[PDB]
């Protein structure tokens, strides 16, 4: 448990910041046990803090997001800039069809909103 998961309002709130890498495994595995526990209503995960970002880590994004789409848990990415967008999507994260907020704040709202409908 390095990088902590957040449960506020039954939404999972998850930060990732820089990191000195099979800590990012140890990261997917315990989030993924999390989310497959106790329902929440959705999951956020911020990596604003991120100056570049990995084949690695767009590897673990891929993958939680494909399994949040079968679980039902509505997901939103956030604090993504555009150096990293880029990055993101040639590795292969179709960022366009997925959910993405500016912040912690717009991510929940976005969450909330979708619901609400």
């Amino acid at each position: 448990s390095r990088v902590p998961i957040l449960k506020v309002d039954d939404y999972w709130v998850v930060a990732i910041e820089e990191t000195l890498d099979q800590s990012v495994i140890q990261f997917k595995e315990e989030l993924l046990h999390n989310i497959t526990g106790v329902a929440g209503k959705g999951l956020v995960i911020d990596i604003s803090a991120l100056e570049v970002v990995d084949e690695f880590v767009t590897r673990v994004l891929i993958e939680i997001s494909r399994l949040a789409e079968l679980l039902g848990l509505p997901f939103v990415l956030t604090g993504i800039k555009p150096a990293v967008a880029i990055t993101l999507t040639e590795m292969g994260l179709d960022l366009r069809g997925m959910a993405t907020a500016l912040n912690l704040q717009k991510g929940l709202d976005k969450l909330k909103n979708l619901a609400r409908m």
